[PDB]
């Protein structure tokens, strides 16, 4: 993600914005709010995260501060949105626009979230990730520790239920559906979440838990619970779950097949 | 689902009503607003549906008239909503009464949510489909696409983390439970999300994937991942599915039977 | 928990409160408002429930009334909230303070508010604890029904999806993780929930389906369909479950150990 | 105001709010929800009626069934506010569009909430009338009793500040500006304020007490403190005020002539 | 308002309270909350206070908190608001109930309003007390600086614009009308407000300025500007103010005659 | 005021919110976010708009955004406030702080509005402006058109009942208060609204009406109402005004001298 590249995604997202706003008088300032009056993705980024986690705690304009703060001293937090963005268009065929996940998908929200509860953990604001974390929960029930360390390229789609614990990782290029876990196990802190290496996909319901590695290329298949290592480019499956074949691609998250005979 | 069966269905909620606000007095102007004011089941209906999907972005009173254009260009929506009751109240051993879906039952809601998105995005506004699709899937944690075909006594029991994809087909009473999704694979457009025929019950948490057939009668146990097309009045079970058995009944949305030998 | 180490709870919250308002300017009022303000734990959880409960049809002030009531007439439910928080702080490795349950994690909160809803079923105010029922469900993403039977020194982690229903009945010393059903069976009413006993652990998205007993010590493997009976300190897992082993602790509930394989 | 030059004034309204949509993008979705989207004036009224007096004590939604069941039983007040409305576009000059009394001006808005709670008052609804009255005074900082006879092409401009008591008569073709007084005096009930005859204009700030008649076409000058009955075609200002001459005009109301020499 | 006396005064606002709850169903959860469901005045008046004053920076549940601990500190204040409230009762004649002030009447609200805020002036808060004051100021349109000394049995009918400054003092039983002003002359600190005794009544529009008194059984004819001390029992009118007659009653705040021959 | 002048002010008001949080922590996080958190007035300014304009059809986090826009097109806006805060501060003995007009004062926040809503205008925005215009007075009771041509040093002491219409000029250095029209005459538009001049003091509930001149360094006594020009350095009073002396200052809108007889 170049600079060039940025404000090509930025421009098609404008430039939706215009059909929308004639496709729908009733959202037509919420187009012109959102997108339209935006002169970049970092301001349209700052404006959607400041309405959505808003509260009565923390109104809209004060959230909006803390998050141009964020994106101010770490401006690739920007690209990864962008990435994410296109990862969504590319590999969601119920999306056909670069403004849909901006606009209204939560798995994108919650994951732009996470980047700055994760960039407001790194400077020692723990109590306000915290917040945040639980906040991004209850609003759009993914719940990610603030302490993950996720990639960009990522895909969260429909994204109800996952739950990403404090030492998990996730590698670039990762597509994750709807109540996947990448769980804890014992009581004592640790190294103890998964780790998701690029190129992995993971289908619905899907549970990783512990210290363990699931290898470049993977799939996890829906409804699988995975308590071992996974290679790379293999495919797990079932309850608990043992290999039963390979990808026919070398980074399933980009084809998101969701057959596990292989 | 006749016109006068519908009458009765609404004669019932009212009488309802009325207990309901003799017993308790901090809910006793909530019955009457949602209930005892209004003739008919339909502006119950759109009454609810604005008050619970009312967001910053759009208010109650805007989603109102939205609603009830819905049900006056196709009141066989109405009919859809009094079966869907009527589906619960029979098939769920927690409701015994009419009013109680409509009242209070998020899966209900966003059932009929879902017809105002389908009958929008099958005029051509599918912005606003889109919209409150995903304002759906934050507010009440069901995501079902708007150009999903969705039959009518249904019933989503519980329903926090379903998710229906944009080419699914949901024939005339089924019944699901939480945790369900009805989902996609590929990364290409068209016809890529299951098929449920009449009668077929899903239990929580299975996952079904791709443009399959789920048969009429069959049953789809707890858990499942069901990868293959499943014959008219069997059972199917196991990660991955496999064929384990027949229903007890003709159609076991109808009588609930979760265990799964058969 | 004796009315000292009640006591003693909230002395270390207020203690831990006093540092977080100093660290974080954003939130000092909020951290003022919730814990500090407060002399006990009653009157830090009527606040925290109040404000999470409220909406248009019963404002925080109004709920807050009902919550003072109902601890007034059952003050074991402050002491039950106790144990409640002390068993996430030792149990969740990513929780080191008392305050962390009550300020922010929706689980916990979810426990409370039941336990409210519990009282009011009791009371014969039905009506008004189903209507709590489902705004938890809404709200919090956690569906339980409040005829069931819920003991103390419970932990709901992370929480999404949790479904528990009318007959069921969890004892003392539990930990239950995201996406678990205690679920029925049967469009009939009657005893058709499961009877979950003390020291029993389960892992994330188990489904227990219909009137079954899951043992003392029990361990219920992530991912699991229990539909038949599982034995005093005993492990099961698979779609459906089998006994697979035995705990290595007593009350798997403490150690939260999520292998199974023993 | 004929049905025909009803639907002229709604038709001039509709064709203003087309362009203002164009030219004000933060407006346009406003303007289409307010505007472009009802078929009458009647529509437009309840929706700006129960969007603006909305509260948690009743909501937009519950406000506008009331204002539309009060316009079915007495279409009169529709074509009541199309006569408000002409009075202020022809004798306001900061008013040139028949939308801006409508959309923007609470004196305006303040007189069609007096005619639902007027309405309200006559069916024997006087509790939820006198509610009304108050957040009325409250929001739009006009205190009109809902007893008060109050008829149409009634021009209250700027209107903080104006307060009409319980037995007021205020025929047609009134005009009245901020601060006035319409008021009472003695403890007792009966009859005790103010009858103002067609043709009237009443300036800023003017107090008129007691049962007295202000006589047709009379004009009462700003800061007038009216005790005595002013005749008709006459001029009155002082504290307490005079007749100091007489009008120019037939109906001073028309033509706005502030001066008093006469 | 003895103890006793006190007591009558709440048990027939609760009669009324069912009365009204029986007469509009819309606000009969309104009632409940407010009245039926409160065992004394204070807890009535907290309520109030506590929602009426409400805002994002403030939530009613913090609000009711500090309103509850001036209370219990000078449980003096909730007979004040007794008197107050038979004040309303016995001198308005649109007024016929108890429950009519505390439930709708912006003044009685500001008054009570202002009562909290000098408690908290007198305690030190003062930066509290000024944000209350401003407060009430927006949301009431009376604006009393928290400094002021203001006695029981007093009546502020409709008062919009009413302005009373920091060394004002007002003593028992008196009557003052919209808009109002208890005014400061000069830029310096110091003794600089009016000084209104008992039984004096203020017509809608008197601006009383600079360290003054107002006599006991004064009466101030509306619209007066009263720059110079008036006598006891004498009338003053006329911009500015000249002694123009006497009352016919001892203590004009309880006769309301709005009369200036006298 | 100068760019150091205004820098110092700024540095005052933060020193007096350090101040504040401390003394009083439920305003803690309050002071923070709108003064502690900046770094300049602007900045602070456009939070305060922001907020307080909010509405349902614009949101704080849009109307910002139109506040910086304006402010950064045209800085003297902010330098002009400065001078108003300046204005309260020093003839207001009630205020003692810079940061009391900033948080709390009705009039000083009307006034910066307009300074918006003139801008807009000015750049043909009208429509937003109008909108604004009356927003304001619904929420602060100040209703200035737009099209008003006001300077900077001024103050609105209380404000509620201000009225400034569309061909109204006020110069720098006034000061007006509560209940003060600037009103117009006739129904015909063009200029027809006063034009007050550098120094003049405008008493509680003058009205002044028409095209007409008061003249610099006035005075206009409370209540008036003024028809005919007022000469530079001059005292009007009574109903209608006359000249009844001349001030003791030579501009009597920083002395704040109530007392008309000189």
């Amino acid at each position: 993600m170049s600079c060039e590249e940025l404000e090509i995604v930025w421009n098609n997202i404008k430039a939706e914005a215009r059909t929308l706003a004639d496709c729908e008088p009733m959202l037509a300032s919420f187009y012109h709010a959102t997108l339209l009056k935006h002169e970049n993705l970092g301001s349209a980024l700052s404006y959607m995260l400041a309405n959505k986690l808003s509260s009565p705690i923390m109104p809209a304009i004060a959230i909006r501060e803390v998050v141009e703060e964020a994106y101010a001293a770490d401006p690739e937090m920007i690209a990864s949105a962008a990435c994410d963005i296109q990862a969504v268009r590319t590999r969601d065929p119920a999306v056909d626009k670069y403004s849909t996940p901006l606009l209204y998908l939560k798995g994108f929200h919650a994951l732009q979230a996470y980047r700055i509860g994760h960039w407001l953990w790194n400077q020692g604001r723990r109590a306000l990730a915290i917040f945040l974390q639980n906040q991004v929960s209850v609003t759009f029930q993914v719940d990610i520790h603030p302490a993950a360390k996720i990639g960009r390229g990522i895909m969260l789609d429909h994204a109800t239920g996952i739950v990403v614990g404090e030492t998990a990782v996730i590698e670039n290029d990762v597509s994750i559906l709807q109540s996947v876990t990448l769980g804890g196990t014992g009581k004592s802190g640790g190294d103890r979440h998964p780790k998701i290496r690029e190129g992995v996909m993971i289908g619905a319901g899907a549970k990783i838990l512990g210290n363990i590695e699931v290898g470049r290329g993977a799939k996890i298949g829906a409804g699988s619970v995975v308590l071992q290592p996974v290679p790379p480019h293999t495919t797990a499956a079932g309850v608990p779950a043992r290999i039963v074949g390979k990808p026919d691609s070398d980074k399933p998250s980009m084809d998101m097949d969701q057959h596990f005979n292989g």
